[PDB]
């Protein structure tokens, strides 16, 4: 028992005495009614994400935000694309997840504005050409902590409270696909730099159905790795993961829900 910092995501003042789960949405209403099923299932967020034209990108996603609205779940966005984060703020999108830890020409002006939640991610990268990189690192976990320090810096310096302000170090991109997701996974709480209150911020977590997970298991394909996803998911919990982003909603709440009693029970001693 330690307590992941509070965000102020959107319409909703968030806090983690139980870490939340993000389930990942992404045919219009084939998505519509996936995500009343998601919310039934425990899902406490609900993640709406060659790449696409922004005429296409917008369509895709902004009636999606709007057709979510009154469900009144944390509603978060995954795009690197300021004009997609102005949008969707607009339409009323709770929280922005940036791959491109708000690099993009633009994005922190974007967003700065409102009472938004913001997570910041790590990836190692040329910007302008979007070209994910080849690792290159001291220490990983100092590395992508001081990346995200920075980050933090470049939001705050804009006007961003520091309290809407989540990390992610980004497992999958740019990093050796066990060497450094798991010497980050094993040092979690390390990889998360200090607010203004000292306190650190919170972590987001998502790791689901990735490479890192199929490399541990001899290789078995995308869709085959349910019991790693989940398997992960409780190891960064257990190392202080406030939020964690997944494809299998009830598998992961149902282990939360073992992960939960425990701590509970070792806090009644």
């Amino acid at each position: 028992t330690f307590l992941p910092a509070p965000l102020q995501c959107g319409r909703f003042e968030l806090t983690f005495e139980r870490p939340l789960v993000m389930g990942i949405l992404n045919a219009r209403d084939d998505a519509l009614r996936r995500a009343e099923r998601m919310i039934a299932e425990g899902a406490d967020l609900l993640d709406i994400g060659p790449p696409v034209p922004l005429d296409e990108e917008l369509a895709r996603v902004i009636p999606l935000v709007e057709a979510l609205r009154p469900l009144n779940v944390p509603l978060s966005i995954d795009t690197y694309k300021p004009a997609v984060m102005r949008a969707a703020l607009a339409a009323g999108a709770d929280l922005i997840n940036d791959i491109w830890g708000f690099r993009q020409p633009g994005a922190i002006d974007a967003v700065r504005d409102g009472n938004s939640g913001l997570c910041a991610m790590h990836m190692l990268g040329e910007p302008q050409t979007m070209q994910v990189g080849e690792p290159d690192y001291g220490d990983v976990v100092t590395d992508v902590r001081d990346f995200l320090a920075a980050r933090a810096q470049a939001l705050r310096d804009a006007g961003v409270a520091a309290e809407r302000i989540c990390v992610d170090p980004g497992f999958g991109f740019g990093k050796a696909v066990v060497d450094d997701n798991y010497a980050l996974l094993a040092a979690l709480p390390d990889t998360a730099p200090a607010r203004p209150d000292g306190r650190a911020y919170p972590i987001l977590a998502g790791m689901s159905r990735k490479s890192m997970l199929g490399a541990v298991i001899g290789g078995k394909p995308p869709l085959e790795r349910v019991a790693a996803s989940v398997a992960a998911a409780l190891c960064a919990v257990e190392r202080g993961a406030a939020i964690v982003r997944v494809h299998d909603v009830a598998a992961t709440v149902d282990a939360l829900s073992v992960w939960n009693a425990v701590r509970a029970a070792a806090r009644q001693r």
